[PDB]
């Protein structure tokens, strides 16, 4: 068993108590479903290509709504802990388990994503991706930041936290900031 948060009852897998997440990498150059780039054109800022962020699957990306624009949790922050899973063929265990937090900038969409981001309510439903996590967690990469911690698509825990400092001061420039 290389998933180490097993199915509760309702087949929602977790971690002595506490919700696991999947997770996977990608890289796709787009300005991305928070606006974190010049508006009206598809150019991310910067920092939005470089820093740890995230596009989480569609469900939890809007709280339980369908919106791929200025979702309800653009702007929040997620702490992701390694447990040492991963979903075999499909990952691998981590060097360390050092936590990171990511900022929700973008939307990992239920269309084309089915097998991780294709949950059918948002988290606290019980519904699951096709791996048993009630969330997803797709990580940024064009500039290689998940590529250095080492990090093939991890099982994680996962938490709302409070943003770090930098990544609130880059989120006041997003468009869905006070949407
Ligand atoms: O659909 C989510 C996400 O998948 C990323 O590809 C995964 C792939 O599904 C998995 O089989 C392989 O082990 O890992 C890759 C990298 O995490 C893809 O890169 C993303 O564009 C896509 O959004
Ligand atoms: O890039 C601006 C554009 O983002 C759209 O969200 C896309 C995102 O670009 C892509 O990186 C991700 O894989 O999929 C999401 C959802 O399809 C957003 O829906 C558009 O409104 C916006 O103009």
């Amino acid at each position: 068993r290389a998933q180490l948060c097993q199915p509760d009852a309702h087949g929602v897998r977790r971690f002595n108590g506490r919700p696991c997440a999947s997770t996977t990498r990608y890289v796709d150059g787009h300005k991305g479903a928070c606006g974190c780039g010049q508006k009206g054109s598809d150019t991310p800022f910067p920092w939005n290509l470089q820093k740890h962020v995230t596009a989480p699957s569609e469900r939890y990306f809007d709280d339980g709504g369908s919106n791929l624009w200025c979702g309800k949790n653009c702007g929040k922050c997620v702490r992701l802990t390694p447990t040492g899973g991963f979903v075999p063929g499909k990952g691998g265990a981590p060097p360390n388990h050092n936590p990171v937090v990511f900022m929700v900038t973008n939307a990992c969409p239920i269309n084309g994503n089915e097998e991780w981001c294709g949950i059918s309510g948002k988290p606290g439903t019980n519904h699951v991706n096709s791996h048993g996590y009630e969330v997803h967690f797709d990580l940024q990469d064009q500039v290689g930041q998940v590529e250095a911690l080492h990090w093939d698509n991890p099982e994680v825990t996962w938490e709302e936290v409070p943003c770090p400092g930098d990544l609130q001061a880059n989120y006041q420039q997003c468009e869905c900031h006070n949407s």
